[PDB]
Parts: C-alpha cells; structure tokens; sequence
C-alpha cells in the first residue's frame, strides 16, 4: 500500500540528482550512501536540518529514467572510501562528505510517465529537466514519487522511525 509512503514524503523537500553512470547509482543502491560536490553538500546539508524528509531522486544521463528515490538518514561526513566512477575531470578529493541514505524505491520510472509534471523551482519546466541538484517544489516531488511502481522490497517502518 501507498499510505507509510505518503506519510514519510509529508512535508519533505526533494531533489534531482543526475547522475553520469549507471554505475555510482549501483553503488548507491548496494551501499546505501550518496556524496556530492560542495556547492549542493553545502544545500543538502541545510535542507537536512529543515524538513523531516529530505529526497533524493536519481536519473542517469541518456537513460531516459529515473532510476528510484531515497531518503537522508544523516548529514554529510568525511570514513570507509567509496570507489566511484569519476567524470573526465574530476578526481575523488573534490567531492564532499558522504550522506547516508534509506532507499525507499529501488524500481525505475520512465520520462514518459512523468510527462505531466512541471517543476515551478525550474521555470515549468517537465520536472526531468534539471541540473544535478535542482531542488523539486513540494507537490511536484510528492506526485512524481507516488508515480513509481511500489517497491514490495523495502519496509518503510524503520524509516518512519528515524523521523
Ligand atoms: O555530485 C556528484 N556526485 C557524484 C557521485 C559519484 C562520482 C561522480 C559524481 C559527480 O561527478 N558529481
């Protein structure tokens, strides 16, 4: 059922993460954690102690999806390395800290669902357009989650209680 879900997404702030590969997002799935570079750790650090929930919500380049969404259990630190797939200019030292996060939805969601979602934090435009960090006004967040196929995996009890 859909009711925990909207009872953890219930005042939260979401945001677009874009990701180069499929693969940090695989290592996000498997691990658990998310880092960013300053400018948006420095934004995800304020939200975190604003909202009850924080949302990330992860899209790779060119795949024509969203790849799932989750929630931060922490603010950023600096810990165990995490052997991410870096871009052509960019080494592991210009990242930030390391937010741990609870994966509340580890399905997909095709651009083509979302089609009728517009971001007002983003000139209207469809609610997949954005750059890495782009924060998603509350309505839009909460309808472009609820869009995703339920995630029969994940138990949003343990969630609910780091709230
Ligand atoms: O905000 C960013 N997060 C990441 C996570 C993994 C390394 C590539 C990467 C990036 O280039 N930017």
């Amino acid at each position: 059922g859909t009711s925990k879900l909207k009872y953890v997404l219930q005042d939260a702030r979401f945001f677009l993460i874009k990701s180069n590969n499929h693969e940090n997002v695989s290592l996000a799935k498997a691990k658990g954690v998310w880092s960013t570079l300053p400018v948006n750790e420095k934004k995800l650090n304020l939200a975190f102690r604003s909202a009850r929930s924080v949302i990330l919500i992860f899209s790779v380049r060119e795949s024509g999806k969203f790849q799932g969404f989750a929630r931060l259990s922490s603010e950023s630190h600096h810990g165990s390395p995490i052997h991410w797939v870096l871009p052509a200019g960019m080494s592991a030292k210009m990242l930030g800290g390391v937010f741990k996060i609870d994966w509340i939805c580890r399905r997909e969601l095709p651009f083509t669902k979302s089609a009728h979602l517009t971001n007002p934090w983003n000139e209207h435009k469809p609610v997949k357009i954005g750059r890495d960090g782009q924060e998603i006004e509350l309505e839009c967040g909460t309808q472009l989650c609820l869009l995703f196929p339920p995630d029969e995996s994940i138990d949003l009890y343990q969630v609910i209680h780091k709230m």
